[PDB]
């Protein structure tokens, strides 16, 4: 409070108490148009007393396990958090510092495409050399680039280069080195090259590990002479290296032609499917949460009873996902808690087929501007240039030696439309490659039942059908491919969150990971422990499918993935606040009238109801209950293959490593709910007041083709009833008018941000014309040939055959396309020959129904949750579903509305007691 | 409410002519790596391969039958500047068209 | 962000600042081959010859995109030349044939 | 500069609006059009006919 | 309020020859990097050409 | 044939010649590349003005 | 890339012009192997030379 500081308002009183009172009224009055409040400084002074100890105190304490007890399924660690008096510990700052060794398995490509000769054409060959015995029957094809301007008819100019052949001198990188190739003479140039003796001659992805520090892929180089039909004339030399055993094709696969074409055709080489095997969002599935058989244990010393009890019907991971997404936007990337949300490519899921950016005719010209590619026109290779006679208007003088090139026509070029070429490459690799297995076929060397359908090389060696999706697939419609509307979009190499999460571990599969995992159990997520000695043990998963997330969802255990935890230490930060006040703080927190209370953010009992493949309906009957504070219902359906056994130490039937929609918020099956009904008693419908347009059921969607009375809103098949339910729940205003609500777009799990209605038209088949020339059923035979796909004849001569795998070389001839019936234009099909396909996708939403009498949010403890007709009187509801029938077993992830709270009471030193209470479902059993 | 505001492309209205992304000379090669497009240099179509003699530094033995093509020079290719191509197609189909 | 003892968390309230911590703090990780081993010859050279000539023959040891780009000793923006060849430099850090 | 920039195929709003109806020129459209007149845009009508 | 006071500066700026406002070139940009614009090399008109 | 003398009337603005090495200086002209894109605008907030 | 990872183009020579000049930066092509497609092919990794 020095007067020198006070004069400049650095440690002075403050603006409100030193300015003239009239001035404060003036600046406030004229504060909306003439702001003067920034011209009078004010400084906020720190407490500077009774807030921090001078005692030598550790600011950040590392806790290392007393006991470990490693096992094959989990990795337990037992800590002992000693909090002295005057110390106050927040478990919000507690986390597990985990460092170990991570093997992400060979099924891990951190990059699309290949790294070896990426610019090489797929069906290229690296200077072939195929022989039976050295010097015996030999076949060889390659470019001979290097020149040495030899004087021929003798060995001296050639043998000099041959003596250099044995080294790296052939040097495949260097070529002719002459820019005008026209200037070189055929008899005074010399020929050099370097050929490879190997099996599987493919330039694309060809890798031969070096043996010396200067290129030198091989140590033995037998030289061969090049001579014309006569042996007298010396023409060139050849270097040959044996790559039969030294050659490999990492991150690439051979796509052979069909079995009838296996001979006299080597097919093409394609890079393996990119796969990212990084950790999951927020380190989900890394601690044994939600498991009552292998839970953690936090308890004090005086009170030996464990205060961390976990139920198999709660969801710790998903609750954190919802809590964090409401706390902040999910597009923020926080690498500490590995906070990278699972996000697909919006251009890939809802495939807005807008054709392609049709531009001017674009060509690829010669390296020079002179040539005769497809040399139509007169030869002009033997012409003679004569000087003109301006008086006689004719030739007068012949030029002595006119060395002229002088070809005919424009620059020889090959035409490409990149905007269409890249469009099909985008469609057929970011969309086609992720089709379901039922729309794929083997590659003429692969056989089913040899490996499980959840392995990496199974997914690589099954090319999708080329007509189920292509450039013509609903050419003008923003339409998510209905063939993959039920395919997990987060299992995609464009999943930027997982893409970031995998690259935080490195580009190799041998990762010495060091990570920090937050505590997520709601009772101890933000617990503020007072003085005392606490022991807090927790067990960590070792399942590669659980702890690691693939971008393909393959079985990581079957792909050799594994993890070893070396050190798992517990970090805690302690405020160095004055012991005279922290004991006061801990004493006003030991007082029972003011003790910590924590709720699970999800607030939902979690029940998974099996729905088999062919089934389309599900009945959820429940025993008699009081529903004393129920919040409502939330439900989506999750594939059983993507959902682990609940409360399982180690799930053996779980052979999937993509995005577990149960654990995280990666919901993608909010569609495929036709309708649902609620009956609290055997026959008492919950709405039961003619609230809805269909009072006895929650008709989520109805087909617009069969629609007669309407009941479809937002230009899709969702119903008026269901649309009102969602907007009323999330946004609290439907009776004042439907509107968009930008205040909740950040939430990443609300309705409007991801409710995507789409519409296409499609030709009406089963008509005299309109033959539906696209086959969706593969022949599921060993050969990589699908003749049923050869009826589309689009891009006929410019793409690979439709029966062939897509990534094979093009062949055919230009031919009028026949398949895509023009739905628009002046040559369009008849208006009676078209249909409508109103549809909607809604990802990451998890449909909610509030247990509120007007469906509008009016408090966490809803309108009817305290209505003493349910609270006082027992009821046993039955919930009836009908769903779009899928082809694989799925659950129906039904989330009720529960008030799962904890009252943490710490009456004495190191006496810790937690009381758990859940209002509708207090017993927490299997329902 | 069919709420989708009319959005002109800002890169189209105010044409910020930043040229094009000039990289290395881009080349489109033959489907194979072997070809004789613009067949400059010696033909090498009727050649015969001879085994070497290390001691004599010369030809010693002819190969029985060498089915080889052995074209001259680098891999035949056509040069295309993708970035300039896209820039012009963008201009003509987005600015010149309208 | 004035809160560390209650737990490390992302703070979206300061991501506009253009000079705060979490906006521009970018951790990254790579693995790389371990050279100074019997194999793994480190076929990339980082020291140019520093001569008047426009040739760097020490760069000719990567043999990747052999017949499809300019020679590695040549300036990058020269015409492509060479012959197709299996690449040797980039040691596979992943996949079946990973080191 | 004096040509309507919203009459462009890169009109993302218009592209979305046209794609909401389908890929054909033959549309069995079903839409919900709001009321915009200010007197009755937000009028709270009491009981009555 | 000197918050509104600024300097209305106008003058002649020469940014120098070291100024390319655009990546790439503007003259035959689609031309291949090593092409020739229809060569004609001679010693004298009608001589060695 | 039409021949025009551009010996002194021709220039290569915004482009530079990237010649091959001296071992390839003859019998090869290499390629040409545009100069590095350089923007010489003023600084942010007219800093250092 | 830094000047220490570049070289002259067989026509340009150092010490002829200041290193802080434009045509010095133009006429110094960088080394092609220090940064290329294969440079940490799977890693989100800022180039340690940059």
């Amino acid at each position: 409070a020095t007067p020198r500081l006070q004069y400049f308002h650095i440690a002075g009183p403050g603006t409100r108490e030193y300015l003239s009172e009239d001035l404060q009224q003036f600046i406030s009055a004229t504060g909306s148009y003439f702001d003067l409040k920034n011209k009078f400084r004010q400084t906020v002074v720190a407490p500077t007393r009774n807030v921090t100890t001078e005692k030598a105190q550790r600011l950040q304490i590392r806790f290392y396990p007393i006991q470990t007890d490693d096992t094959s399924t989990g990795y337990r660690v037992r800590y002992n958090i000693n909090v002295g008096d005057g110390w106050v510990l927040d478990m919000g700052s507690t986390y597990f510092d985990i460092k170990g060794i991570l093997d992400r398995g060979p099924s891990f490509k951190p990059y699309c495409g290949t790294a070896y000769n990426p610019l090489a054409p797929k069906e290229s060959m690296f200077n072939n050399w195929s022989e039976t015995a050295p010097g015996q029957n030999v076949s060889a094809s390659g470019q001979l680039s290097n020149v040495y301007t030899n004087t021929s008819t003798t060995k001296d100019t050639t043998a000099a280069q041959v003596t250099k052949i044995s080294g790296v001198f052939p040097n495949p990188n260097q070529g002719p080195g002459i820019n005008p190739l026209r200037q070189v003479e055929n008899a005074n140039t010399g020929v050099l090259g370097r050929f490879a003796k190997s099996q599987y001659n493919y330039a694309y992805g060809a890798y031969v590990k070096p043996v010396a520090a200067d290129g030198s892929q091989s140590l033995t180089q037998t030289p061969y002479w090049i001579m014309n039909n006569a042996g007298t004339e010396y023409l060139g030399a050849v270097a040959v290296e044996d790559y039969t055993n030294s050659l490999s094709y990492p991150d690439t696969m051979i796509v052979p032609p069909p079995e009838d074409y296996d001979d006299y055709n080597i097919g093409t080489t394609r890079a393996l499917r990119p796969n990212y095997i990084g950790f999951r969002d927020n380190f989900i599935n890394l601690l044994y949460h939600d498991s009552g058989v292998c839970s953690g244990t936090l308890n004090s010393e005086r009170s030996g009873m464990n205060v961390v009890v976990e139920l198999p019907d709660r969801n710790t991971e998903l609750s954190y996902q919802y809590m964090l997404a409401d706390m902040m936007s999910r597009h923020h990337y926080f690498a500490l808690w590995n906070q990278a949300v699972d996000q697909y490519d919006p251009e890939v899921r809802v495939f807005s087929n807008d054709g392609y950016e049709e531009g001017a005719p674009s060509y690829a010209f010669n390296p020079e501007a002179v040539g005769a590619g497809e040399g139509y026109g007169p030869d002009l290779s033997q012409i003679k240039l004569y000087t003109n006679n301006t008086a006689a208007n004719d030739k007068n003088t012949a030029v002595t030696n006119a060395t002229t090139n002088f070809y005919f026509g424009t620059v020889p070029s090959y035409e490409i439309d990149i905007s269409a070429t890249q469009r099909r490459n985008f469609i057929m690799a970011n969309i086609a490659e992720y089709l379901p297995d039922r729309y794929k076929f083997s590659i003429s060397g692969f056989d089913a039942t040899s490996v499980a359908p959840t392995t990496y090389e199974y997914m690589n060696k099954r090319v999708p059908l080329t007509n189920v999706v292509d450039m013509f697939t609903n050419v003008g419609a923003r339409w998510s491919i209905d063939q993959m509307d039920n395919v997990n979009p987060f299992n995609h190499h464009r999943n930027w969150g997982l893409k970031y999460r995998s690259q935080l571990l490195g580009n190799s599969r041998y990762v010495n990971f060091h990570i920090q995992v937050p505590q997520k159990f709601f009772a101890i997520k933000n617990l503020l422990l007072l003085s005392g000695s606490y022991t807090y043990e927790w067990v960590l998963r070792k399942d590669p499918n659980m702890i690691l997330q693939s971008s393909l969802g393959n079985d990581l255990r079957a792909d050799g993935a594994s993890i070893i935890y070396n050190e798992v230490n517990l970090m805690a930060n302690f405020m160095p606040m004055d012991h005279n006040t922290s004991n006061q703080l801990e004493l006003m927190l030991r007082n029972a009238t003011n003790d910590q209370t924590f709720v699970d953010y999800l607030g939902a009992k979690n029940a998974l109801y099996s729905v088999p493949a062919g089934s389309t309906a599900l009945t959820i009957n429940i025993p008699a209950r009081t529903w004393e504070g129920m919040r409502g219902w939330s439900f989506t359906r999750i594939k059983a293959a993507e959902t682990p056994q609940l409360g399982a130490q180690y799930d053996v039937n779980f052979k999937y490593s993509g995005s577990i929609a149960y654990s995280d918020g990666g919901f993608y099956l909010s569609h495929t709910f036709r309708n649902m009904s609620i009956l609290f008693d055997t026959s008492i419908n919950w709405p039961g007041n003619d609230r809805l347009l269909t009072p006895n059921m929650f008709e989520i969607k109805r087909s617009v083709a069969l629609d007669t009375e309407g009941f479809t809103m937002s230009q899709c098949d969702i119903t008026k009833d269901w649309y009102l339910i969602q907007m009323a729940t999330n946004y609290n205003f439907v009776y004042n008018g439907y509107r968009f609500w930008p205040d909740r777009q950040y939430f990443h799990y609300d309705f409007l941000r991801n409710f995507d209605p789409m519409t296409r038209q499609g030709p009406n088949f089963a008509l005299p014309g309109l033959f539906d020339l696209v086959s969706y059923t593969p022949t599921t035979d060993n050969s990589g040939e699908q003749p049923s796909q050869e009826a589309v004849r689009n891009n006929s001569g410019f793409i690979a055959p439709r029966s062939w795998p897509v990534w094979s070389a093009h062949q055919g001839e230009s031919w009028p396309a026949n398949w895509p019936y023009p739905l628009c234009g002046q040559q369009a099909i008849q208006p009676g020959q078209v249909l409508s396909y109103k549809k909607f996708l809604c990802d990451n939403y998890l449909w909610t129904i509030p247990f509120s009498s007007d469906f509008m949010y009016m408090g966490e403890l809803t309108d009817l949750g305290q209505n003493p007709m349910y609270t006082n009187n027992s009821h046993s509801m039955v919930i009836n579903f009908e769903l779009d029938p899928m082809d694989d077993p799925t659950y129906v992830y039904m989330l009720y509305g529960v008030f799962d709270t904890v009252r943490v009471n710490q009456p004495e030193r190191n006496v810790l007691a937690m009381a758990y209470f859940r209002t509708p479902f207090a017993t927490g059993n299997a329902v």
